[PDB]
């Protein structure tokens, strides 16, 4: 007679590769800075205001601050560099399947 | 009769590679700095205000100050590198399967 | 005759590689500072303000200082590097299955 | 004739993988400094507030501080270093299953 | 006649791997300072304010504080390193599985 | 009858001022080199070789030498003078009689 | 009858002033030289070769070596200063006759 | 009858004031150097070679030297003088007869 | 009837001042040479070589020498001087006869 | 009749004032050197060779060394000085006769 289906089917971030196989090398002679900035930030926010009041909503955020006020290097700076990565490599099946399926009725 | 069906499937964050391999190295003659800065967030807030009051939401942050007033070299900064990785590798199947399946009915 | 079916299925950061495998190295000659920054957090926050009242969601942050007011080097900084990482590998299968699966009725 | 199903499937951070294996070196000549900050941080806060009152979820955050007034190397700071790892590897299958499965009804 | 089925499956934090294996080393010539810091950290706090009151959740966070004002060297600070790991591996199968199951009705 | 006379009047380097008086001040802020160079000589010389032979008359000289082959200033040279002879005279009969006579007969 | 008279008045180097009075102030900051080279000399030589031979008359002479390989000043050279002499004298007569007299006969 | 006068009068360096009264100050800050060099030399040197043979008249001169290698000053080099000579003189007759006389015959 | 007068008056060095009167100061902060050089030398050499032979007349000389390798001053060099003299006279005749006389005859 | 009259008047330094009257000070704060170096060498040599031989008139002379390899401050030098000489004199006739007379026949 009478019947009411809902199928209320949410889906976020899913097989979402988001990491970061990275080499990272520094070499200075002298006094140098790098920086590498990379937060990986997944989020999923629901605010719902329903009568009065208030969502403050304040996440923090990164802050990297790199101050020096005073530096000097008052004689010489060298830096003789043969090499970094002498790899020989003297010898790949990646089968990445990222599957999903909803056979649904 | 009557018949009331209600499939709220929520679902978030799935399979999801947030990882990060990585291979760091540093080094420096004289006084350097390195900051890697990677963080892996992953959140899900559900904020619901019914009647009066507040939701101060305040996660806190990352915060890396690196202060430095007064630094001197008053000689010589000398760095002879020959070599930092020296690999030889003299001899792969990724079989990586995501899957996910929903067969409803 | 009468029937509600309610099948509120919640789901969250399920089978989610968030781990960094990392080779760290850092080889100076004089001060520096290396910062590898890496909180891998995971949350899952619900607040339901029903009636009057506070939700002072505050989470600590991370907060990391490296303060240092006065820095001297009077003399030679010297360093001499062979190498680090003499690896010799002389001889793989990573079948990963990460399976969900929901067969319902 | 009356009937309520009611499967409030709740479920959170399953199967994931977030530690991290890392091999760390810290070779300095002079005073450096290295910090590895990786705060594995899995949570999961229900607040609700039914009348009056006050929720003040406030956890700690990681505070990390290395703070040097005066510092100093009033002569030579030399290091000769020849290798780290000398790893000689003279020779895998790692079936990592992740499975989940609601066959329900 | 008359049936009520309330099935409130709650579930958190399973299989999940956060350990950390990893090799540590520090070899300094001079006064240098390593901080290595992964409190792993795992939580569920339910706070249900019925009435009035309050709820002061403030569990202590991390605090590694490394202070020192005045530090000298004054000679020579020389570090001549051969060699720190000579592993002479001259010969693996991980079958990890997570497996989780709800075969309800 | 006879007679024979004979005044053979030598005279040298008679009455003769030659002392020099000098008030002589040196200030540097940075390295520097004053040299003074006063030899006062006097000398009367008689070489009669009559016969065969040498007169190898030799007198040294003088011989004065400032060599430096390095020399750095690496940071500030100030030299802040207010005075140097604050002399406050607040009160002469030089009779310099050089008098010779040679009344003969 | 028979007369000879023969005076040889040999004279040299009479009431001759050669002395040198003086005032010498050296105030440096940093590394300086101050050389004042005033050797008095008075001689008279008489060298009288009357058959074979030599007269190898070499005196040796002043010599004033100032040598300095290496010399630095790796910070601040100051030098403040009010004064030197501060002389306040609140109140002369040198009849310096120099006589020589030959009345013969 | 007969008569034969030989009057050889030799004189020499007579009445000859050569000394030096003199106030020496040295005040330096850093590494300084000063040399006041007056060697007073009064001679008379006669040499009769009559027949064969030699005169190896060789006196000795002054050597004076300073050599220093390496010398550093890592630091500041201050010196702040107030005064030197603080002389407060609150009150001369120098009648400097040299008479010399032949009243021959 | 005969006569021979022979009046050889040989007459060297008769009264002569060469003493030298000197306040000398010497107030260094860091490490300094001072070198007051003053040898006061009178001599009358007489050599007479009659037949075959040798005259090796050879007086030794001064030598003075300040050698220093390495010198170092690895922190601050002060020197904060009020003061040195601080004569206060509150109140002369130099009646110097230098006579000499010869009433011969 | 016959009359020979030989009046060989032979003199030398004769009423010289050769000494030094001196106010010597040295006040270093670090490590210094102060050389006063005044011989007063008076000398009368007579060297007759009459037939053969040698003469080997070698008079040694001044040997004044300061030698000093290695030397070191390695922290802080000061000579913080007030006065010397603080003399108040509150309140002169030198007749200095030097007379010589040959009043000969």
């Amino acid at each position: 007679k009478v019947q009411i289906i809902n199928k209320k089917l949410d889906l976020s971030n899913v097989q979402s590769k988001c990491g970061s196989k990275d080499n990272i090398k520094h070499v200075p002679g002298g006094g140098s800075v790098q920086i590498v900035y990379k937060p990986v930030d997944l989020s999923k926010v629901t605010s719902k205001c329903g009568s009065l009041g208030n969502i403050h909503h304040k996440p923090g955020g990164g802050q990297v601050e790199v101050k020096s006020e005073k530096l000097d290097f008052k004689d010489r700076v060298q830096s003789k560099i043969g090499s970094l990565d002498n790899i020989t490599h003297v010898p790949n099946k990646k089968i990445e399947t990222h599957k999903l399926t909803f056979r649904e009725n």
